[PDB]
């Protein structure tokens, strides 16, 4: 079901309003099985997050686990302990922070297509949603080659009535409707990531 993954970014914040790595995970593990799902043409883009997965459930899971708890955690172990590459990547590569940085782009454009398939005409074109979407927001991060073979992919997509009537929830009205639950969680799971970013002055990591 791609409401429950939608909606379970609800978990990832607490009363203190940290935003919480093991349910992180646990979301994009979801988002992954939908692109899995999509098929072998977006098999790049899911190794690509599977890499990110990977690296932050082995700092979440080894010695050093408990500094990993939360993303706030994360920023200031990893900014104490000196394991952060501010300006070019040298001995720490795949800190956690340049790691999350990378998941947390992709979840402003998430956000962006969201809201485009919400307030698109009936006769739409997935392909175009992704693309203007695309190309609003995660575009500025990637090289020409890059960006040449997410286009191709998106190229495959259905119609948006199509890709709305595929995810279960009734006519894409009621896509619609259930789109409109989850993006506030997704969005505040952002801002909250967005703003411990920024007030670190980590929002370049390279
Ligand atoms: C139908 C939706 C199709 C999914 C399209 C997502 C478009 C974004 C594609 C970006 C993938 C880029 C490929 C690899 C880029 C990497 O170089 C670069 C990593 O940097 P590094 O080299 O610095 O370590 N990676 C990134 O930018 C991370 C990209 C992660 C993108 C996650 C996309 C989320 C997919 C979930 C979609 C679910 C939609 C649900 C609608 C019901």
């Amino acid at each position: 079901n791609l409401k429950v993954v939608l909606v379970s970014f609800k978990q990832c914040l607490d009363e203190k309003e940290e935003v919480l790595l093991d349910p992180y995970i646990a979301s994009w593990k979801g988002l992954v099985r939908f692109l899995n799902s999509l098929g072998t043409i977006f098999s790049f883009i899911s190794k690509d997050v599977v890499s990110k997965l990977r690296i932050m459930e082995r700092l979440r899971g080894g010695p050093q686990s408990e500094h990993y708890r939360s993303l706030q955690a994360m920023v200031a172990h990893e900014l104490s302990n000196r394991l952060v590459d501010l300006e070019r990547r040298s001995h720490h590569p795949e800190s956690g922070c340049r790691t999350v940085l990378r998941l947390h782009r992709a979840l402003h454009w998430l956000q962006l297509f969201l809201e485009g398939l919400r307030t698109s005409p009936e006769d739409a074109r997935t392909s175009a949603l992704c693309a203007d979407s695309y190309n609003a927001s995660l575009a500025a991060y990637h090289p020409w080659v890059v960006r040449r073979a997410v286009t191709v992919a998106f190229c495959t997509l259905p119609t948006r009535e199509v890709f709305l009537e595929a995810m279960n929830v009734g006519p894409p009205e009621q896509a619609v409707q259930m789109l409109g639950e989850a993006l506030p969680f997704i969005q505040r799971v952002y801002n909250v990531s967005q703003k411990l970013y920024a007030e670190h002055s980590l929002l370049d990591l390279p």
